[PDB]
């Protein structure tokens, strides 16, 4: 049959049909991406079983033999580069994946987290009264963006001083370009500067802050963090951290704008919103697609992936599956959201999960409550979405204040 190319635009325009079309086909198909060849779960069933099938590694500085581990996420990202991307949590197996999560968990906690919500309201608040309340505004620039980032550059005790650029470099970080490869090489060199010096400075400046708390985290027989590791849980805390979270707003604030229905029940009831942003997840979910590398042969939905492939777990086609979310098309506020994949399944579910819908929450019922007639200042069908399986996301979003 034919390959379908992951660059096409069928993946980038109205994609959740198309995702819906080889999910007909066949949950489990054949693909060409960056020029490799993978395979495509756009199966409910398939996406959760591969997700909890640990055969499939998530580490990608695992070498075998005759045979290159490239994961597409790390597309012009020299080697030295990559291992600082990749020495943390989210991309490595147990056993030392196992001690990497117990050892953050113990100070990334419900607690310390829960003690932000004061401040998250604050900065909530601080931004919205520096837009006004006349003319368009572009949301995402003065809303979605810097929130998420003066939140987690709390938590990690980042020098405001010496803070931002980060942020155009992680724009260039999530578009992957075979191109703009070189671009894309440079701004991860220079992010993983930042947080060299970052971590140095914590090192030398103590604070009581996450990152300096893990910086002296201790345990009996699990150990403690090395500084490569360190340095790397510090990465992507802060890069996964806060530009997830740019997503659940922007794509959040324009969903409800769209579908008023649903905005005048949030508007309404109160203990709406909590289900509201898992609802917000599920329909568009930013992380389009996860990737893992078959260590073994698996068996996924009856087909049988080959042992050293690239598996690319859809978890947004995954939370369209109409056979377990019914008329998934429908962004319904009211409805069953248990078990998405939008933070995860099974052992690498996502940690932040607890102050992404902190931030979700408080964000969103700031911005409706104080804006009662938010409107979106553009053509629905106008909105431009940003062109990444990695991330996606929502880069401008222009919206008129008090009409
Ligand atoms: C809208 C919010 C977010 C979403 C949708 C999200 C989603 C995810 C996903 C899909 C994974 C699993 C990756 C995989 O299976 O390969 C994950 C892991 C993780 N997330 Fe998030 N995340 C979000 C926010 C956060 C935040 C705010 C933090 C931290 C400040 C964070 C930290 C982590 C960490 C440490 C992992 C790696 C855990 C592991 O692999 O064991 N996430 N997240
Ligand atoms: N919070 C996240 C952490 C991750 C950690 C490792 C790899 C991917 C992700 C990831 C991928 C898409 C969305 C969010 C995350
Ligand atoms: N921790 C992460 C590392 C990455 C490294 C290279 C490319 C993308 C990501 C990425 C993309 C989305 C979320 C997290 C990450």
């Amino acid at each position: 049959a034919t390959v379908p190319d992951l660059e096409s635009d069928s993946f980038h325009v109205d994609w959740y049909s198309t995702y819906a079309e080889l999910r007909e086909t066949a949950p489990v198909t054949p693909v060409r991406f960056l020029g490799q060849d993978a395979w495509l779960v756009t199966g409910y069933d398939e996406a959760k079983a591969a997700l909890s099938d640990l055969r499939l590694s998530s580490d990608p500085k695992k070498k075998y033999p005759g045979v290159e581990v490239e994961f597409p996420a790390y597309l012009g990202f020299p080697e030295d580069v990559r291992n600082y991307f990749a020495t943390n949590m989210g991309t490595s197996d147990p056993p030392t994946h196992t001690r990497l999560r117990k050892l953050v968990s113990q100070e990334f906690t419900v607690r310390r987290v829960e003690a932000m919500r004061p401040r998250v309201e604050q900065i909530t608040a601080e931004l919205l009264d520096e837009v006004g309340d006349s003319g368009v505004v572009d949301i995402v620039d003065r809303f979605a963006h810097p929130l998420p980032i003066k939140v987690i550059c709390e938590l990690l005790g980042v020098d405001e001083a010496a803070r931002g650029a980060f942020g155009r470099w992680s724009s260039e970080i999530l578009v992957m370009d075979p191109e703009r490869a070189e671009q894309r090489g440079q701004a991860a060199r220079e992010v993983v500067n930042f947080i060299l010096d970052l971590v140095e400075r914590r090192r030398t400046e103590p604070g009581d802050d996450l990152l300096s708390a893990l910086i002296s985290v201790q345990d009996d027989d699990d150990g403690r963090l090395s500084a490569d590791e360190l340095t790397s849980i510090a990465l992507v805390l802060l890069l996964a951290g806060f530009e997830a979270s740019v997503s659940l707003i922007g794509i959040g604030t324009y969903l409800l704008l769209t579908h008023p229905d649903q905005l005048a029940l949030v508007r309404a009831d109160p203990s709406a919103l909590p289900n509201a942003v898992e609802e917000i997840l599920r329909y568009i979910a930013p992380p389009e697609t996860t990737t893992r590398f078959a260590a073994e042969e698996v068996e996924i939905g009856g087909v049988a992936i080959p042992q050293y492939s690239t598996v690319l777990v859809a978890n947004g086609a995954a939370n369209r599956d109409p056979s377990q979310f019914p008329d998934p098309h429908r962004f319904d506020v009211t409805r069953d959201t248990r078990g998405h994949l939008s933070f995860g399944q099974g052992i690498h579910f996502c940690m932040g999960r607890p102050l992404a819908k902190l931030e979700g929450e408080v964000a969103l019922r700031a911005l409706f409550g104080r804006f009662p007639a938010l409107s979106l200042g553009i053509d629905a069908d106008d909105v431009v979405w940003r062109r990444s399986l990695l991330l996606r996301g929502i880069d401008h979003l222009p919206v008129r204040l008090d009409g």
